[PDB]
């Protein structure tokens, strides 16, 4: 009863973003208790050592059935870092990362690690010509947008869900750490919408998405001329825009067939569902 | 110098979702260095307890400039006992909270607190039978959007920048602490927007989100008929919609004027400004 | 049985501006007769006095079985003349207005009179560097656009259609007036929309016209600083245009489920029903 | 000094809705005074007598420097009616109607009448398998946003305020009573929009709002099969609907401009005009 | 049995640029073959002799089934001379037109043709001051959009499948070609939308492109004044772009119902159908 | 003197239905002479070698300066045998594709092939589950939309216009032939846009189109269980949806600015230019 985890948050996902939220909606389950520590949106490896030691002191007298270190690129040096510490710990541990990940899936593997890496939780045009403290907000209200309506931000509760589920079993292997991918192609094998061309529009919400990596990347680190990088960094977050308005049609969609799926949390942190608007959540 | 501080979220408000990462947009400034703790969405009294301590005791090595804690309703038995807390430690101390935090604002002043209460920064649709965590995603994406295009955030970063700068005297002295309670009117007195119907469009949005608390607030604490009251907090969230959608607006007006407003930080924490996009912000 | 009815319109709300039309829509009824009189904008005490003269002077020969007044605030020097004068008369009458006109319900019960008080029929933005006539009828447009499909006008409708039954028994008893507050809130005791988010959204519209009210009253009767007071009252209008807009959202997807309700006169004056769009009025 | 005039409404008209509010938007305007008069949506011979009989009754005292009679179609039985009623009375008068109206323009020249004959204010789809009073309100806010935005309203303002002054001057011959027909094309001739495109998509606006009116005629009078004319009269509905999204969209072209026209009636009478929105009105 | 065709182009109309792609959507039937030639744009009388010259050389060893000549008016000089050698020649034809190809039905089924005349497919603003490429692509893009979505290329489709099937039994009399004229009222027989405010919605659409001949001929033919002509022109490609947004409103809610038509050609030819969107068509 | 052309079309490309057209907008250019043949969307190589024969038949009396070949990827059979044919000839020739072409840009410059590859002119969803006549009328409008809207199109128009200026002086070399290959960044040296968000839309509309392609070949020749290759081409043709929707808001914006650019042909082939709305193109 009551299983306990430690989030550890260095630089900024939007899925890292609300992690820990999504588990814990309006703050009543009586079998979870969370503590999250990090150094914003700093991720060198100094930074992140900070951050995993103040997460394993804290475990000390917390004693959390696992650990989930949360942010972009785990193939980085500050990720690196972070990987290493948890993984020759004595806490189960889960990596929540970005397409990136992808280069280092069976070295964490061999750790003995868990991860989630969300493919469309794409990095922002992150040149200073562009983006200031306000555009990046912005970005990331479309990004949430677009993970959350497109139910994504459903796949990784329901991964967390399991685990707290494992945890109070007082049983965490490694044979229990989630190991997923997210991509478009993931909706195709969930029931989520009730509606096909809601799903379809939340496919093609995560496409874009996923695309919009390539774009930020080019900008921020391989396009050189300022005439041509600050357009290029701006169309990806254009990109994303629209990618929030198709996950905003799709859920439309879904209302108008008072078919929207919701997950809550009882009390007891059991996830009930429904359909329609007027039922009650079983 | 290098300004440190220590930031405490217990609970979720918009404005506690970015306070830090609006002050270091790219992870860029070296001027900076922060530390994140808090209890997730818990806020009651045990948690955020233990929230303040977690964060003194690492205050003991960090030796922060300031301490923020951000979190809903600074009135409620929580938010009180970390406000008693870090009045009584040896740091600044500032409060960031909604609405009902204006029912403890003289409070505050004589605890030697400095505050930033957000309005427009409403509470969500709380109920079980409507808000999971999906749903929950989805309204803070759309209040994200709200504070970041109608200016609110710059707001918040122009407060903490300043209070940073006065950390780098290493003397904070009460009289530096931010005393500021933000809502529509508050455009009035910015130069947020070059185009005037972008900034009452943004006035608009922020009116509309302000009047969200109070049907949320019906729904979730006065109505007790679920026949009326899931509707009721559905009809807030769809409010909360529209104003994401003016704040959306009002920024494509400034875009169709060349004119958007960029304060992006210098790698020294210098805030650079820029109103045309191919202009280099100074 | 051929019942009458005499209208007086002074000063402009959007419910008086239909409130006859509302009860023939194609001029077939052969079961009642109306007369119309008023003084247009004008709503001092001088030209309502003038506009119940014309209507008591018309009802000698007339001899309507009620008399209706509809304008802003009865609460007002002018409505408050024209309660008076209506209260003395031998005519039974009811009063149309907005939220105002709470200050004085208990008042018009004494009087005798009947009410129906329309608290989203708000108050424009009446500051001349600001409404002209355009502007005025602008906003009336996106009013009208509300009041009518979240469905606010059927209970208008409604409520006189009953009131028309009752006229033709030739005695109208006190009993027998309306006595009517409509709101957001209204919307949960009636089954106008077979969709429950179209029923959400017209709710949210007519909260946001409900509090586009108080942003009218303050840029008109408190802000006394141009600078401030103009950009008031034009947000107050950017958000009855987002009220319209969500009121049309609310009406497309009764569209998409063909549930549009239709509640048309026939010639007799009954009042027919029908949902689905090829089917016959019944 | 304080012109006088009196309004006949007799049916409805987008126009005769407005026509006297676009006088007096503020109802501070210290050179008028007015009356209104009408039997609602009724217009038959027998309805119209009756309320020229009103104004002519009330004229007697009142003393009207002119009298007005607005509502569809001036060539049908009611309106003739009205029209031989008011050439052959001491007051001059003018005619509001629609394209109809045309048959008989000749006619009212002879009869000594002035007149607005607005084409684009066409007529509904009124089919009582369609039209209830919801629809009706709704196509009338569509109509009036169409006829106000696209500057339609301020022709028809200027036409009365001119006659207004000519009116003081104790001097209204024939000569002085307008003779207009509104259109499309009538925004060539205007100095309305200061953005090119906002003048087209107003003229697309006014193109279909006036072709509107041929395909509400063959719903109401040609189709016979109701399988055919119910679609029919509701496709008027939705082009109706799309025009005044046309009118919204050139409106905020100029406020991305911030060169919205706006001229507001001074409390002597006189007709001020500003484009910026700060701008005070000369 | 394979059924041969020759389509000749000259001038541009919406369903004269599809004819052909309609008929073997994916290019995997397996019983058709066609020839396309041309003159691009041009439609002079020397210009369509050449094309149809082309055409009849080709013909004698490819042995085509049918021919069919698509392009603006039909009973301008160029299209005549079309119609004259086609009428003289042993091939089977149809005409592909617009409404001014009203003018020669009789004489085209005097000339044993066929024809298909598309009233919506209306002639472009083509005054050099605002029509160039771009334009003149970006208004043929909405026409096309109209044309499909409102089901207009469905009659066509079906009416070519008829006479494919025909021709591949050597049985193509005259009394087999078509004898169509596509406007608005052909939607209320097609069974092509299952939610009836879509049929509404794309019959609003037909209306609306039927009309924006009218105003591209008038600016094109009769004003003379280019401070008018090039505003007229434009507000015609205004009215389209409004018309291809109601087209896909009415694909939108067909999607909403989960009811969007398809009917593709199998290999052999056969025209399947499906309404669902995961129901294989049959 | 006049230019001539043939043009062979086999297979469906945005660029190659345009192409054409694009160079004699209003078919009043006295300078050039066109004819047009294919083999519709058939493109094997049984049918693209009759359609290249009947145009290097057409070729003998027409005498063209160069012959242009557009169509789907230029490295399948079918193309290729048109590059072989084409490249045999004595006649200049162009090549327009779309990205798959890139395999073989060094077998076209060893053929003496120009070529213009547009990466933005993806592949449509060509299951036949999903697409039809209509559904492959509505994509090619939505891409129409993006190519002509985002300046692609002008890109072609300009590298033709070129070209026939040196056919006029019979001077075309291999070396005059065009090399191009277009996309997103292709936009970033155009003088397309005055205002840089219509620049960064248009970038963004081009880079989501370009990423349709992948989509579409996913679900057409990768994935092979329908269940799941239905969702992913119709992903593909909601994602081409938005493309248009960004194109035609950078359309908007310049609307807004009255700068958009339009670049028609004068009588005698010149390109004049233009960008206010008034303004006679020079
Ligand atoms: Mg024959
Ligand atoms: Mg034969
Ligand atoms: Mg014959
Ligand atoms: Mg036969
Ligand atoms: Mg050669
Ligand atoms: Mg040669
Ligand atoms: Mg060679
Ligand atoms: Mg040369």
């Amino acid at each position: 009863t009551v299983a306990k985890a430690i989030f550890i948050k260095c630089g900024n996902l939007g899925t890292s973003m609300m992690m820990d939220m999504l588990l814990d909606e309006r703050a009543d389950r009586e079998d979870v208790e969370f503590r999250v520590v990090g150094t914003s949106v700093k991720m060198d490896p100094e930074c992140v050592e900070a951050a995993v030691e103040m997460a394993l002191d804290i475990a000390e007298d917390f004693e959390p059935d696992f650990i989930v270190y949360g942010g972009p690129n785990p193939a980085a040096p500050g990720p690196s870092k972070a990987r290493e510490m948890l993984a020759d710990s004595e806490y189960p541990a889960v990596i929540i990362g970005d397409a990136p990940g992808l280069k280092v899936k069976d070295e964490m593997e061999e750790q003995g690690l868990g991860y989630i890496l969300v493919k469309p939780d794409a990095m922002l045009g992150a040149r200073r010509e562009f983006l200031d403290p306000v555009e990046m907000a912005i970005y990331n209200a479309d990004l949430m947008k677009v993970l959350a309506a497109t139910g994504v931000f459903r796949v990784v509760q329901e991964a967390f869900d399991e685990l707290i589920e494992k945890a109070k079993e007082d049983e965490i292997s490694e044979n229990d750490l989630p190991k997923l991918v997210i991509d478009r192609n993931t909706l195709l094998e969930r029931e989520e919408f009730e509606n096909p061309y809601a799903m379809v529009k939340a496919m093609a919400a995560l496409e874009i998405a996923e695309n919009v990596a390539d774009v930020s990347v080019e900008g921020c680190f391989v396009e050189q001329d300022k005439e041509r990088y600050v357009p290029i960094v701006a169309s990806a977050h254009e990109m994303m825009r629209k990618a929030a308005e198709l996950a905003d049609e799709a859920r439309e969609l879904e209302k108008s067939n008072d078919a929207v799926l919701r997950t809550p949390h009882a009390p007891d942190g059991k996830v009930l569902s429904k359909r329609k608007f007027m039922e009650d959540p079983e």
